[PDB]
DNA sequence: TTCGACCGGTCGA
DNA sequence: TTCGACCGGTCGA
DNA sequence: TCGACCGGTCGA
DNA sequence: TCGACCGGTCGA
């Protein structure tokens, strides 16, 4: 029956032939019945074996590494989009939102935003804008979200993910959307970077990505001259976290250690090695308490 | 022939036999004529067709694209060292430094700082990890430093690199341990990433280095109430930059833009298309002056 | 003696002698505004009153009750020069306003409901502290407006005479401004001193340092880099160096990083010896 | 007896036969014996009539308060200088010096600093002088220093002023000298500006003294990056201090309310009503410790 | 078709 | 070994 | 000439 | 009562 599977899809471009890995099919076919738990990692490569084996009885070719990184990628996010899903569900947090972002192009984070902060962000970009070396403020979307907000919940959110399913996915990966213009500045809490691995170059995009979000939050703090709002930007890796990745992420934000009086603050507050979706759970526990 | 080669060498691991790509040995054996010239491509491509070949040949596994990607940095990197090499020499500046960096843990960067300059680092960076939330300024050494202190030349550097040979290559990769230790903070002017391409996040690579290298520096116009000192943060890709990846690099330094007076600055102050060798030129000129 | 410049006042039943330096100026100008040397225009409303008292039967008063009165005077007489000068000058747009104390109207009322706000926040802000904070400072004495929708057809109509009204009118115009001035319409403020001692002076480098950092923040919480607001200093005497030097103490604000450009609490320090100078200065300030 | 004092003098200033307070004389002769206690706003008064009767008597006209109130702040700060003397005295804080500084002019007290630091200074307010807006940093010298500074203490300070003398007055009032050049920047701790009396306007002229003196500390905290060190500013009156007052008092240092997350300071961090000797002993406590 | 964001497989020290 | 820095091959929108 | 001090107001 | 003004010193 792996002649059957979906995972992997055949097409042609410009007369050449290729092979298409189709990473939710992968997750689809595999955990419809009920959702995976245990050994992140396992599942990764439970998930990478089932592609090639499933490609393999369809006679294509093994895809390259650079299909198994994306497609990797992908898993680890929704899997933890997921798990969050439920989290907040089980913990009960009913005012709560862990959403998984799209990337900028689709739907520029800075749009979660109500009309009034919208604008001061623009009146930041518009101005940094208007100078001879044009400045602006740019960072993929943070991979994971997490809002404060009551009234963005609907009573839909609390039914819980208990299969992978199209359907189930797609609300997971849409959920997004209907925060779209509502989000008051504050509401904005944390932010997550997900990464299977890291490596001495990868894991800094993680110190950016907190840096310019930090920088963003600083601006909308001094906007509504608001000292006690804070914005935490974390990192989490599917593998083991070593010293040297741990004192990467130690790096201050910039903007933060101007001034011997100003207090330090790191771009990235804190980095978790999720092993199990138990983990994940403890995570977002220290991350929303 | 090419069975000679010596670009790939055979050894085994944990009884398992494996290739492994020697770089430099491709760039000796393939310009022990001449250096390299015209499309940096051509040429980057033209190093690996023959890393493939004397595979062939060799009878050998064709490398991983893993093993071409890191590779083809380290080609980039050295196309380049040697035509700046060449450079200062054909140009004529007597004062001038530019040096091809290697990792961090090889030589801090931070080592080129003669003692004065070293201690105010250690100051801050001792000051950084004394909070109960430690904090830390860590980057990847810059691929290229840019130095401008005439007491650090040393007449050997002006005999220009006219071919690729162990001791060519050697003296260019070992420049850098000459200067430990003898600059001044102000005599660095600029550094340089090397990317043979971008990606939308490894592109934000080089806003963090740039961001975490000028907070450096600002804090030694700080420590030496010098605001004149300067120093400027370029990215060059050996493929056309699109509109994207332009805005991307146009993010300012955080530290920068905290307040509505303070003047906005780039992490990257400019991005380099580098077609050919000729344009290596070119960006040295804009940058150098 | 029938003059009204001095007055005797019931304190204790040890009857002393008050000044209504107003009627010192009316009683002395009704004819009209005085020009020339301020120096001399100054003496002028002294000896008048060194008289009303010299001829009715009273005692000197105090070398302090007067320092009171010989500056007001100088003041009204900035004060008034200015709205002959604006009128005189053709701006339209500006207004020049003789400031009452911080209590009988604190200048941050000039502002509309947004701006206002703003200062609310920040004010509250500092206050919630374990070492509660403020940012205060006496009104400055003359500040300079730029909005055109505060211009009524009425302050065209140059004063050439003081008296009780063209004085209550001026003293006054405050009050048409209130609640009225967008945040960037404030172009300038300026503290007059007929002297200066070498004490005093740093009132002038305070007065501009708590105005810029107000104003500073509410270019912050606008984020427009643009607007600017410039304070100045005005003596009827000469200015020493050490006057000059003093009054260039820049903004601790305006110089906490070595790459911010820094900035001066008092912009510019003037000597105005005649009336001649008050229009001056004006020019200069005003641009 | 009186008709010979020393507390006045007639000399003659073009033609007029002027009387010159002298100031000094009048607290020797009226405390030729004894330390003045009890009471300062009532010692003040007296040491007023004593030159107040040796005036009248000796045919003279009661010189103008504008003489008196010149010599009247002399008599406290002495009066201050010398309780602040006896008192680290009889508490021995042998580490510990408070000093009664002369103006600006006569001994600028930058100078008590050593040459590291004085150099610091130099780089400083050379700094602001090289702009098109020429700036400074210009305030009288504090009334009051408080040093902590073991190596600064001599053998000869822990004996006790029980007298007003020419000698002891003198040796109290040129202290100064000792510390020239000898104090490391941050053994400065506390600055006390004295007033028997305040006013809507001169009040306000403590506000700039601390605001100066904390802006130059700042810097020095920068150069040598210690956020450990800290200055504080306070202000003492003869009189009962308003509600007025002390929010006058309260005004912050416009260079630590710049940021939003900047942490508020004071110019004054606080303002001392001493009506009796005892007071200044309880004043200078809070202060030290 | 272009751009966004993902990461795994190195070679060298 | 592990740690530093490199980048090319995706899948989705 | 310059540094730093403050007490005696007039008005609100 | 509180706001803001400044002129008359004594010393260096």
């Amino acid at each position: 029956n792996l002649t059957n599977s979906n995972c992997v899809e055949e097409y042609k471009e410009n007369g050449k032939t290729k092979i298409r890995i189709k990473p939710f099919n992968a997750l689809i076919e595999l955990y419809h019945h009920q959702t995976p738990t245990g050994s992140i990692k396992e599942n990764l490569d439970k998930l990478e074996n089932y592609v090639k084996d499933v490609v393999k009885a369809k006679g294509l070719a093994i895809p390259t590494s650079g299909a198994f990184s994306n497609t990797r990628g992908t898993w680890f996010e929704v899997m933890i989009a997921i798990q969050s899903w439920n989290y907040r569900v089980k913990r009960e947090l009913n005012d709560y939102l862990i959403i998984k972002m799209p990337n900028v192009k689709t739907f520029d984070f800075r749009k979660i935003f109500d009309n009034e902060t919208r604008e001061k962000l623009h009146q930041l970009e518009k101005s940094l804008l208007t100078h001879k070396q044009q400045v602006r403020l740019i960072t993929s979307n943070p991979d994971l979200l997490i809002i404060r907000q009551k009234d963005l919940i609907k009573s839909e959110y609390n039914l819980p993910i208990n299969k992978l399913t199209h359907e189930n996915i797609d609300v997971a990966l849409t959920l997004f959307k209907d925060i779209e213009g509502k989000c008051k500045w504050d509401s904005l809490v944390a932010g997550v970077g997900l990464k299977t691995s890291l490596r001495p170059d990868r894991r800094l995009q993680l110190v950016h990505e907190g840096n310019i979000l930090k920088s963003l939050f600083a601006h909308l703090k001094m906007a509504y001259w608001n000292p006690k709002a804070e914005f935490k930007y974390y990192g989490a890796s599917s593998e083991p976290v070593s010293k040297a990745d741990d004192d990467a992420l130690q790096t201050a934000a910039t903007h933060t250690i101007v001034n011997v009086n100003s207090t330090p603050e790191r771009a990235v507050d804190d980095i978790f090695s999720l092993t199990s979706f138990e983990d994940i759970d403890k995570m977002l526990d220290q991350i929303i308490k």
